[PDB]
This record gives structure tokens, sequence and C-alpha cells, in this order.
């Protein structure tokens, strides 16, 4: 059970990393930063993945406007939902962020959980 959680988080880490790498390869990059995302106040536990889940449709939107995007987010949606049974109301920070800041924060979040086992 613990190994399946570690490999799920690693798969989530790769997918977010795959998006961020393609974003840096793009004038076009400046236009992609106008798209704003809601961010968590503090992401420490696995329960906070509800903040990412809520922002997956907005993530699909920006990838469509730029990158199949519908197939990629569908895979992320399953993994996130499988990783988090518990109803947790998510808390969003006062400041919104760009696509680059959104991805990097969740990449760092994923790297924190893998380290805590
Ligand atoms: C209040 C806000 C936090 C709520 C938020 N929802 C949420 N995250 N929960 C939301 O709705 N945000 C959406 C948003 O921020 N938008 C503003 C930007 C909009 C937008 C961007 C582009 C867009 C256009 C063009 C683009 O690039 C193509 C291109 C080709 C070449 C060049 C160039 O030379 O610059 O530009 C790209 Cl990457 C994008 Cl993202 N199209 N539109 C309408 C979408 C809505």
């Amino acid at each position: 059970s613990t190994k399946k959680t570690q490999l799920q988080l690693e798969h989530l880490l790769l997918d977010l990393q795959m998006i961020l790498n393609g974003i840096n390869n793009y004038p076009k990059l400046t236009r992609m930063l106008t798209f704003k995302f809601y961010m968590p106040k503090k992401a420490t536990e696995l329960k906070h993945l509800q903040c990412l889940e809520e922002e997956l449709k907005p993530l699909e939107e920006v990838l469509n406007l730029a990158f199949r995007p519908r197939d990629l987010i569908s895979n992320i949606n399953v993994i996130v939902l499988e990783l988090k049974e518990t109803t947790f109301m998510c808390e969003y920070a006062d400041e919104t962020a760009t696509i680059v800041e959104f991805l990097n924060r969740w990449i760092t979040f994923c790297q924190s959980i893998i380290s805590t086992l």
C-alpha cells in the first residue's frame, strides 16, 4: 500500500514536470502568464491535493489555449483522487499565481511527500 502511494505521487510529479518543461520551451510564454490560478495557503499533507483537483479544469483550459491536453489532465485527475474517503474544505491564499508558479509549487509539494517515508 505504501509503495503504490509512492509510485502514484512519482507519476503525478512527472506529469507536472512534463507540463513545466514544455512551457519553458516556448512572446508566447509571456501570454501564458496572464492565466491565473488559485493557490493553497500551505500544502503539507496529502489531504491538500483537493486544491490541485479543483484547479485541474483551469489547467486543462490554459493547455488548450497554447500542447492531447484532455488526455493528460484525465490521467492526473485519477492519480490525485486516488491519492486523497475524507472530505476536506481547501483553503486558498490571498494571492493568485501564474502557470509557472502553480506547477512549481505542486512539484515541490510532491517532492516533500516522497521524502517523508
Ligand atoms: C479570478 C481567477 C483567479 C479565476 C481563474 N480560475 C481559476 N484558476 N480557478 C480564471 O478563470 N482564470 C482564467 C484567466 O486567467 N484568463 C485570462 C487569460 C485568458 C486567455 C489566455 C489566452 C491565451 C491566448 C494566446 C496564447 O498563446 C498563443 C499565441 C501564439 C503566439 C502568441 C504570441 O506571439 O504572443 O500567442 C496563450 Cl498561451 C493563451 Cl493562455 N486566451 N485567453 C482568452 C483565459 C482566462
